[PDB]
């Protein structure tokens, strides 16, 4: 998968790009919502490693050529459903490029992949995380109440879809 | 060569274009499948005069004036194959400069060298280099596994051709 935006592209991984990946999977605030939790620097490689069946995909600034986060991007219901998500490093928390890099997978995986139907989740208290949702035209169809189980507690999550004809 | 396309020309080199090249040649990440990898000034200076004579040729944005990269195209298996390649700088990437200047070069080959047959190879993990190979008409004819010397490693190589008749 290859996407050019504004000021970012989305393109596969290569190994090089564990170091900046690990600058903010290493972070227990960015990682507080992520089962697997905080990242080694041998877990940064690996993950890197592994999506070289990839469903995760860097996001670059253009130009500085900077890794700022990841998109999430896999099949979740037949083929013509994937699930969206992401991580971003937090330092550039004010920049918006989150919702630049989402919004650019949306129009790729509708227009170039054909898809039907677009979903993501985050829990009620990831406010970034469904404001970008909700501004790059996701719709919230579900909140499903003490539905994960996290370590010693059950989570709750909001469902978010955006279909190929909004 | 003295190749005009819609946005850039191709020319041979004059030495005052070293500090140009330089500017990509220096750069480690466009060098990576570069046998030589990084050059030295002196490395660049002695590539540019090396070919004036030239199996290596700038390219040149039309009206900005800029060297924005190299085509390689030299004999290749007597004179009727030729191999080419390309080499940009980072500044300019994915506005179809290199597709562009590899397309004109194809095209002067043919018509007005009447060359049989063009060849070009590179890594399988170098995206955008087959994708130039594809997007100019050129076929994926090779894939051979571990058979370049790197160092003390071994590469793959895929190898692409067009014919006159293509
Ligand atoms: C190969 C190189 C000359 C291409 O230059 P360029 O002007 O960016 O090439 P173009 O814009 O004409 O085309 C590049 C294609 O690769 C695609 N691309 C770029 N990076 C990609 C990536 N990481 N993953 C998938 N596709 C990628 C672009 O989308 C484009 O295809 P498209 O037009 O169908 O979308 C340039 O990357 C380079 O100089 N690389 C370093 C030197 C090198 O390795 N040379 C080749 C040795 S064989």
């Amino acid at each position: 998968m290859f996407i050019k935006a504004e000021r970012l592209l989305i393109r596969k991984f290569e190994f090089k790009d564990w170091e900046a990946v690990h600058e903010y999977t290493s972070d227990s605030d960015v990682m507080k919502y992520i089962p697997e939790g905080v990242f080694t620097e041998e877990d940064t490689r690996n993950f890197v490693n592994k999506n070289m069946n990839a469903k995760n995909f860097p996001v670059i600034l253009i130009g500085e050529n900077i890794l700022v986060g990841h998109i999430v991007f896999h099949k979740y219901f037949g083929e013509h459903t994937y699930e969206i998500g992401w991580v971003f490093n937090p330092k550039y928390f004010n920049k918006g490029y989150a919702s630049e890099a989402a919004q650019a997978t949306l129009k790729y995986g509708f227009k170039e992949m054909k898809l039907h139907r677009i979903i993501a989740t985050c829990q009620p208290e990831n406010t970034p995380s469904y404001r970008v949702m909700e501004k790059i035209g996701m719709r919230r169809e579900g909140y499903f109440k003490k539905c994960i189980p996290h370590g010693n507690e059950w989570w709750d999550e909001y469902y978010y879809a955006i279909l190929e004809e909004e």
